[PDB]
């Protein structure tokens, strides 16, 4: 019964934390190994602010609305544990500003206090005319990667350090099931023509006066292509850049001003901030994630594949309700294989 | 047309601001000293966290709501300058809870965004059923003082550190008008049995995931007596200590095991949250604030006093609406003594 969870992001390790907490006594020689390239300080999990917001449209999967929402209740009712700021998670109230009167969210009830904005707060951003105001929460990336690291390293969760190849290289190591969680480098594995970079590229800024997030939206140059500003515990993110099939792992000086002028603009105070560092991400896009079962008959043995990646720029806000589906789905190859 | 402001706190510094804008034209040689015992990091200004918060009852005297609202107004209006950060300002957003269904404030419009808290939000907060959502501003007091006092250097106003015994001794230095700004300790220069210390013990505490403020009450145990945590630009602070009439500039245990027991219920994150400092203050107490005119013929020459005390824990809330109301006090002192 060995199982190898391949990526140590946010995908991977909730996963191998799902399928050891509902697996680990129905199978008494439960083995999970964790493989990836790059660990916890410096995955695209890493990068990312950590706010739970799922996109404004419908999801195309209409199960993946239900996935947000399981993961906002999962967190909500662990924010005031006194634990909740070893997994980064905290609460926070801040604004969604629009060009035009849009519908209102599908999460609208999922979040605390939503509300639309009135006319005394949208004079405070003079490019804006409609917008929302309400309470969400953010899971720093960085401190909930070392929370389930340490949640692995006690129910004995064994890491290794390697690039894979192929399925069929960790299936000759004699793994049953595989689940893939590799982010935006899944292609390499297995091409997929679906999934793309988002890149995106954020500025961490000393601004400790900033007790709100302000995300901006705009439909003519589309989704995080527009200002943002998100505080997290120690340092405020700056971003706003959205570039689809860019795999530049570099920042570039025309992002940089785009961000700062943008942001600035946004909130003026900003230009009295230090800048503490930069960072590049490729959010792992594609039309829908691709959570399935797969069979690597291709391969050695029967040998099943988990896939669970595309989360593209709502990873962190979704990976419960992912957790929870892909562990439903390695249940259902323990009941078909007649290993009741 | 010598003039001395006795007092560098909020009161002092704003009051001396607002006659030198308002009267370095009108009055050519317009010669403003300050005199204080205790200046920008040891006054009871320092002290104070800065939410801008008046009391949820009406004002005994009418004009200090609309003092009040004139200070939200010119605080929100430099709340997006480059600058608002050097004056200690920022926006705010959180919780006032209550044990039962209390009429809305006087200030409901003047704050952004008011609203009741849902039954979700209430749920957060185990022994609170009702309560209101909002966003206020908090001018930290440390640095409104320094920015108060570089305005005040850049428009040649003096500072100097003694202790006035009495009005007259300022008079007899030959001091026209003098504003008193004196705070808790005004009954040293003219006996006030309606001034009293509220005496108030706080916590600093190291925990920057706490974004919102938390204001709890009960009629019970009375005003600023039930726990609050109130977050500034670098730390937490942490309080719920009101003992009227208490001259103790000492922090004792039983208020600081009373304000940490109080606080992490309320908040159980705290609990790992690390203690940078303690510290008591006095809010000066009165049941109204005393600015009114006040003539010295009991001392040298005709010599009128502009008293400006008295205000409770919402000096920063107020200061404004009152420098500009003793800034009109000091024009009837000009027109008055047919010196048009
Ligand atoms: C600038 C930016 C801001 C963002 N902000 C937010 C936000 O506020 N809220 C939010 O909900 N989401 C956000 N996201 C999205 C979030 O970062 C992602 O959706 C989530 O981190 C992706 O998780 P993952 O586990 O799919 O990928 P990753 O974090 O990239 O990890 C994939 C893992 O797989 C590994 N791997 C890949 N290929 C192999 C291989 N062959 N062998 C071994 N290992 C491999 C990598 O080494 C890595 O460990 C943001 C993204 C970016 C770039
Ligand atoms: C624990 C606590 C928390 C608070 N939180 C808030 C809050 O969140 N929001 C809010 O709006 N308000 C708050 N307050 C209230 C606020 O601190 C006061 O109302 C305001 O600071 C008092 O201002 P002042 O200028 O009257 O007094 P002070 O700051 O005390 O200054 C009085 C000045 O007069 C001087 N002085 C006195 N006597 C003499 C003399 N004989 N000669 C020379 N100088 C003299 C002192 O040296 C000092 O410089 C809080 C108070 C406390 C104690
Ligand atoms: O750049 C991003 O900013 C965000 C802000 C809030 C919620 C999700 C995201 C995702 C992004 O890619
Ligand atoms: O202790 C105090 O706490 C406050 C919180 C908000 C607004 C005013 C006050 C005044 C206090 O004295």
């Amino acid at each position: 019964m060995r199982v190898v969870v391949i990526g140590a992001g946010v995908i991977g390790l909730s996963t191998a934390l799902c399928i050891h907490e509902r697996y680990h006594s129905v199978l008494q020689p439960l083995d999970i190994k964790v493989y990836a390239d790059r660990f916890t300080p410096l995955t695209t999990t890493d990068v990312a602010a950590g706010l739970w917001q799922p996109y404004l449209s419908d999801p195309n999967n209409p199960q993946e609305a239900d996935w947000s929402q399981q993961t906002f209740d999962y967190l909500l009712s662990h924010v005031h544990s006194p634990n909740a700021e070893n997994l980064g998670l905290f609460l926070i109230s801040g604004y969604n500003l629009f060009h035009e009167a849009i519908p209102d969210p599908s999460w609208k009830d999922t979040v605390l206090g939503f509300r639309k904005l009135t006319p005394r707060e949208l004079d405070m951003f003079p490019d804006y005319g409609y917008g929302w105001f309400h309470t969400s929460l953010i899971l720093e990336g960085k401190n909930y990667l070392q929370w389930l690291t340490e949640r692995l390293t006690e129910r004995g969760v064994k890491f290794f350090q390697r690039k894979v190849e192929s399925f069929e290289e960790v299936a000759r190591e004699g793994a049953d099931v595989i689940v893939n969680c590799t982010g935006v480098w899944a292609g390499a594995l297995q091409r997929d023509p679906l999934l793309q970079p988002g890149r995106g590229q954020i500025m961490k800024v000393d601004a400790p006066w900033m007790k709100h997030f302000i995300l901006t939206h705009d439909p003519e140059r589309g989704i995080y292509n527009s200002p943002y500003i998100i505080p997290g515990t120690q340092t405020v993110t700056l971003g706003g850049i959205f570039q689809l099939g860019n795999w530049s792992e570099l920042n570039n000086i025309q992002d940089h001003n785009t961000i700062w002028e943008g942001c600035c603009r946004l909130e003026p105070t900003l230009k009295n901030a230090r800048i503490i560092g930069e960072r590049t991400g490729f959010r792992p896009v594609r039309p829908q994630i691709r959570l399935e079962r797969e069979q690597l008959r291709t391969g050695p043995s029967n040998t099943e594949v988990i896939h669970n990646y595309g989360h593209g720029g709502y990873g962190l806000t979704i990976h419960w309700g992912c957790a929870l589906e892909a562990a439903k789905l390695f249940g259902r190859i323990l009941e078909e294989k007649k290993l009741s």
